[PDB]
């Protein structure tokens, strides 16, 4: 049974995962952008990136913003959305949560999302999340409304890779 660790290392030779950001170090215990996890998700699923192309307005998403190809790609694959359909705010800088992941995740894997779901999730994830709770995805006393580690996003990626190779 590979460690958390072991994980990362596959994952970062398999260009999906990255070291933290301005170091070679995991930094396990620390958190990831909503940008950054776009790029997981790119590289975990075989996603093609979109050039050219801005569907949010936050300040500084734009042509200058490295994370757009990345974000476009799950945008246009439908694993992630604004956080705000008025603004058209996706919060790129914002950390990832644990139930947000949970949705890009179950998304992505065509898990169907528990009906009467009952947990901590907010209310618009309470299914997605308990979806990736009993498909292992997060263990079942993962915070939903909390930042993801970087441990819980390799676990989560490494059991989604797993169940994407067949
Ligand atoms: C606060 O609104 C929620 O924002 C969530 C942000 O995280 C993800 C995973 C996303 O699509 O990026 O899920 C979003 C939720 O669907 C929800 N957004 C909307 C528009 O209902």
């Amino acid at each position: 049974a590979k460690t958390t660790q072991e994980k990362f290392d596959a994952l970062k030779e398999a260009g999906v995962f990255s070291a933290y950001p301005g170091t070679t170090d995991a930094k396990l215990g620390q958190d990831m952008t909503r940008a950054e996890f776009a790029k997981v998700l790119v590289k975990l699923f075989g996603l093609k990136e979109i050039h050219g192309q801005y569907s949010y307005k936050d300040k500084n998403y734009d042509a200058k913003n490295w994370a757009a190809p990345f974000i476009e790609a799950v945008t246009a694959e439908g694993l992630m959305q604004a956080k705000d359909l008025t603004k058209k705010i996706f919060d790129f800088n914002g950390k990832i949560t644990v139930e947000e992941a949970s949705k890009t995740l179950v998304t992505a894997l065509k898990l169907e999302p528990v009906k009467d779901a009952q947990n901590k999730a907010t209310d618009w994830a309470k299914g997605y999340f308990e979806a990736a709770v009993n498909a292992g995805l997060f263990s079942k006393d993962a915070n939903p409304k909390a930042n993801a580690t970087r441990a819980q996003l390799v676990e989560a990626a490494f059991a989604a890779d797993e169940m994407s190779k067949g």
